[PDB]
């Protein structure tokens, strides 16, 4: 069962009991491109708080009764709170303005403004979509903005406060092991040692200039178009509406926006969604050698490297009965994976603006928004289910450590390099001791080999 | 309300109704990365395929016996009929093997059976999950297989026939408008005559050889893991399984898949989906120039190019009242900047096998199927919704013809590449035409200029 | 030292000793961006056989004398046999056409022609660089012409040979050790048996895989823009003269090129750039993971896997002494690297034609070429110096083979898979053999353990 | 013609009148991939900084005598002025560690400092090339220092200036337009107006965000893994070496260098190369969306848009006559192109890390510094040849302009959105202005049109 809504462009049939209108509608139908309704909710919460408050602003600066403000605010407050999740049926796959899902707000709050003064559905709103919830904005303007709100809320109220959990947990782990000496590996060879603590601080490292990487580019990404309208001129806007309605959207989400400085910018690009998209990608390529290193260390039990344990928490194997892999370690390695390619995406897309408009903000407010949960959900996941778990195992590290070739290295400055190696290939031709080979050589004494070459001395400077 | 299932790792408390146990519940539990049940239904359909294969392939080689091949048969069949899709909570980003969704199908296959045979939940199932479901099969051979059938089905029955379906079109509008003269352009910049036509056979041509790209890839796509088991070495197959195995899957689904020639590769490694990707990137790139193309040519209605008219379907703009944007074309060009990042994703976990299992099965398998159904989907989309309704600018297409000085291009072969250029720069400074300034600089008769600069003579 | 040449835009000074004239001079001063003359030279030997061709059909179509067919001729056999390589100043960053080169070819051609045929460099050639040098064609089919040219040369001669070669090794290796048990590792994890045969035959398979991935776009690269000129249409071109040509070009480098089915398609796009370079990006994934795997198995010698012995062709390490790296491995791994990011920079330019030409054409030419060298350089490099040389360390392979709990899946069709985990998890536990546990729990008899649980059966069905 | 020198692994045949020894000439011979000598010059600049700097750090912590020092400064400073180019033969494609280029460096400093002390070629050299040269250092420290070195120089000497003047140059043509009214495009269509000066606003906001975003990656960019020597420890070096030596690095380059906080993440990954380039990859995206703009812009000259003229600096065209195209725009967007790729290689290699080493340094190294000198050199040659010669096409302006139905827009808040629409949409099917169907539909008065139609008015608020 269908009720009549109309457009400029004509007359549209829409499911009756529902709260769009013409607009949405047609782009519902016109768009069968991947799953239903798959803009991301993000977006329509952060469309919730901008329409609410450029209805605020519109009010103060005198060009909208504060009647229909109250009925916007009212009706923006119930999709703020989850009330109106099935009045979006639109697809990340529309128009590149994202034209629709701004009509899908527009329609969906007059409608449901009619209701709540108690009107019925289908008679034409009290409150005009256009004239009175699009009062002073543009697609143009509130998509931007819509894709900013959610970036900057997602990144400061998930992504960095998870990445922030593991990094605490590995410098955490690099104090707990600052006393365990273990081998070193580069090019996968039997190197010299470090302490568990030192490769852990490593890791601990990556995640800080990770975490200051991506704060670098908050102050761009907390700029909002809202004000530019069509083409960034501000074209019927109310002086102070683009300063008025940021300190609104501001004081909703409890978070710094500000108008951004350049409209046009603002409009014509999303270099602020390349910008931090770009810090994603370097912490989830981090995060991929931390994880590959950890499921690498963890490796065996028997036929591996095996220096940690990690912990058991699932049945690894259909087959391969008590087997038990680093699933953790994967899904991490997965994400980074899944990072990478939306940030070609995020790239590609973000050099493609013509002239006013970018038309291509959905496809990067959706990857932009992917990378930024997905990273926040699996640094929980890895924090929770591996790194708070890693221990080391001792035995196994203590064999490792006492039969790398390389500790003759703590012999360069004693007998210089040539005479080192000679001790390395003859112990390694031989099958034999650093030990034995430098007595043999009558290259070093057995007492000062034993003072020379200790592990423990090895992981500091002389 | 929760019942008790156990693992080889203790009891877990699952939701009483669903017929899923302790590793499903433990996964669903342990994964919490992105909307829950992200796994693709294409995949959980391909399982359906496999794992009805699976115990009908072990009950010929005399492994299984037949009471409970029909049990396991009916539960699959209710999968493919949609029927327990409530049973299918895990995430794409769960262990890399896929072993937690093969375990998954394992449980409610089992369990199902259970009740189909007139058991409870809360019992021990007749059909061991492991022993009996999973009887000559490891995550690492199935989930390859899902993969397989799930990529190929996806691209065979939705992908190639929504290109060929757009392709037909392209093709219709080259000969529909094959005697419609128009300016070329190249580096944006006026140039020689061609047919609108013409330029539509390029666009033609440019799916053609996307299609043929994409048929190459098939062989390699249609070879199935199953019966590699564990490390590639068919470990706990009776002898033939492989084929026949294979043969069930073929019938079942309807589509020509076959054994891997080398399970090694087949496990190790998704090469296959990493080749068939790179074509489904390759007629993405195409369909965004296409696209591209489109909207350029459409663009104005004054201050562009505005050659060609397209279907206007909806209001353009919530401020511009009138405006009419070309939303089909930029659906397009959005889904190809997708496909070129899921490449980048596929090629990246193509890389990062290690030894025996390539563990990125799931994230390669998710951005494969995304990119086959988006192509296919925005494929149909931009043929009915704009590329069946193209139409030329008739005046318009004549203005811009007549108006371009390299028109003079015409009389290289008469006056020499000089003398031609000092016509078009002469009329180009002097905001005159071309004939005049071939007159005023003495270097062609107006008769001669009229003979030998025809538009329509200059497009072969 | 100069002297002054001209083109349609005024006066150029041109060095007085160099062939190029006004238009070649212009780009080398106005396009000072990367090193100097970066346009590979496969393109400039590309140019020459296409100009060859050229000037070959156009006087046996009745519109170039054949004195001018002579001396043009002569000019490129000198380009083909590098005596002019000075003569090719122009950077891969110019017009996106590669007007300038093609104007690069057109000017040495007819400078050089005219002091061939007795003349002095700074007099009027006899033969002209458009009119003449220049008939019947365009840069907008020449360019692309040279490219494919250049592309289907290295390929086929160079990329298939390399990879056929390194194929067969793996090939060689596969039987060499179809009989040397090792132990699977699946997620890194200790898994059941395969021989090292079977491994290495993994290795082969991918290459073939690759290989015919690679012959599979061969037709479309085979197909040559020349003969659309200007836009597509063939404008100035005598009747025959786009087949003709081709054969011409199909003689001169023996390689089975023909016209292309669709000049649009040949101007607008390089489609099959884009579809040739997808088949080496295929293969250099590929080859990440045959290196990957070779470094990983050659890992140590203590610390590692250590299941291979590589070839030591260098030391290893300016402070270790005595180290040796998998070098070789190192070099495969950062090419692939190379290749993928070819790849992503081939596939944007693929997508951004406008209307009858793709401007991208000298950036998708050079990253080709790269990609088709650096697979065959390194495939060679890494054959001679690494996998022919590849053997067992047989004592290292038995001990981690032996050591393996999952040797206990042998066990799944005899007591099933909760019984198996049992003895598995029960080993793990103590720090014992699945064969004492196997006893100890009363689940199988040495007898029967001894019969059932054969590494040499694992390799294989029931 | 040949000496014989010889390394730990044996003699080895060095052509006779070069300065490098054992170790480059096996590198030279062993990885024959890509044309030769493709380490970038810059990579060799920063060793000669570094191996002076450790050299004067060494003298001053009293492990290595004054007279060593003074001999290795003077082979260093013959390094730094360009005079033994033709002695660093090796690729990019070696050891993923840059060992066989820090051992080049320390051979060819050994004999050279043995020839300037008044010794021979075919001598053992005074200098050690490992105990001397190589004192307290590894190639696991030096590679990533002469990276960062190389890196840090050329942005903030090369490609900040560069983006910088061309940023200034979009400035003062934003001024220069600030007065030129022009229409629109939103979606390629018919929009509301904005000065010419608005829209060069929007590209010199871009390079301003870009600027800024790259000096953010600065701090992590000048931390110097110098010290971390084999797998950071610092074993053999002496206390305070690793702060000295970066006082030594910060004094000879005059950039404020320091010792990286953490130098397991300086050896482990590229993390810092990840961040400067992810900044790179921004602006170049951003130049691609500017350079694409001013094509557009200047697209015709007769039956495109044509509302900007640039400089004419060469024929566009080898067969259409007195054409010219925007070659430096397409300059620009095939470097964009390039620098894409270039970050998808750098962040699949800065992913690749295992344990104590990432064995990528070269390929990230080449790609790097590649971005940094083709973003300088193409934002340098747009800036010269193209962005400071850009002027209105007024008239044309105007024409595309007055034209524009969705001038429109001024009506919305004087008769609402709908009847706005049908002045625009009556006006269309007409082909009449918007005047004369406001009047005819009996929605707007001439008086009130006049008053609330004017296309200045619209470049700004209410």
């Amino acid at each position: 069962a269908f009720r009549i809504e109309k457009d400029t462009m004509g007359e549209v049939q829409v499911p009756a009991d529902k709260y769009w209108a013409a607009q949405t509608e047609r782009s519902r139908n016109n768009f069968k491109i991947g799953p239903a309704a798959s803009m991301p909710h993000e977006i329509i919460e952060a469309f919730g708080y901008l329409k609410k408050a450029a209805a605020f602003a519109n009010t103060d600066l005198g060009v909208l009764p504060a009647e229909k403000r109250d009925l916007i605010g009212q009706a923006c407050d119930e999709i703020l709170a989850r009330k109106l999740d099935d009045q979006f049926p639109l697809v990340i796959w529309q128009t590149g303005s994202g034209t629709q899902s701004n009509m899908n707000l527009n329609e969906v709050i007059a409608n449901r403004a009619h209701v709540i003064n108690g009107g019925k559905l289908g008679e034409k709103s009290i409150i005009h979509p256009n004239d009175d919830v699009n009062k002073s904005q543009s697609s143009n303007d509130t998509y931007p903005t819509a894709m900013h709100i959610a970036a900057y809320k997602k990144v400061v109220e998930a992504t960095i406060p998870a990445v922030e959990r593991l990094q605490k947990t590995l410098a955490a782990k690099a104090a707990e092991f600052k006393d365990v000496v273990k081998i070193g590996r580069t090019h996968l060879m039997d190197a010299t040692p470090l302490t568990l603590g030192q490769e852990f601080s490593g890791y601990a490292a990556q995640l800080s200039f990770g975490l200051t990487a991506i704060k670098n580019t908050l102050p761009h990404l907390r700029q909002l178009a809202l004000g530019g309208t069509a083409v960034g001129t501000g074209l019927n806007t109310p002086k102070g509406y683009d300063v008025k309605v940021a300190e609104y959207i501001a004081k909703f989400t409890g978070l710094p926006f500000i108008t951004a400085e350049n409209k046009f910018e603002a409009l014509a690009t999303h270099d602020a969604i390349v910008e931090t998209h770009g810090a994603l990608k370097q912490v989830a390529m981090s995060l991929f050698k931390i994880a590959n290193d950890i499921r690498l260390l963890a490796s065996g039990p028997r036929s591996g490297i095996g220096e940690i344990l990690i912990p058991e928490n699932e049945p690894g194997c259909s087959i391969m009965p008590g087997k038990v892999n680093p699933t953790q370690c994967e899904a991490m390695t997965m994400v980074a994976a899944q990072v990478l390619g939306n940030d070609t995406t995020i790239s590609f897309a973000g050099s493609q603006g013509h002239f006013e408009l970018n038309v291509f903000k959905p496809v990067m407010a959706a990857n932009f928004l992917q990378s930024a949960q997905l990273i926040a959900d699996v640094c929980i996941s890895f924090d929770e289910h591996c790194a708070t778990g890693i221990q080391p195992n001792t035995p196994r590290i203590q064999h490792l450590l006492d039969s790398s070739l390389m500790l003759v290295t703590a012999l360069n400055t004693h007998i210089g390099y040539e005479n080192a190696a000679k001790i390395a290939k003859t112990a390694h031709k031989n099958g034999t001791t650093l030990r034995e080979e430098a007595i043999n050589l009558g290259l070093v004494s057995a007492e000062d080999f034993d003072k020379w070459v200790v592990p423990a001395d090895m992981v500091g400077s002389l």
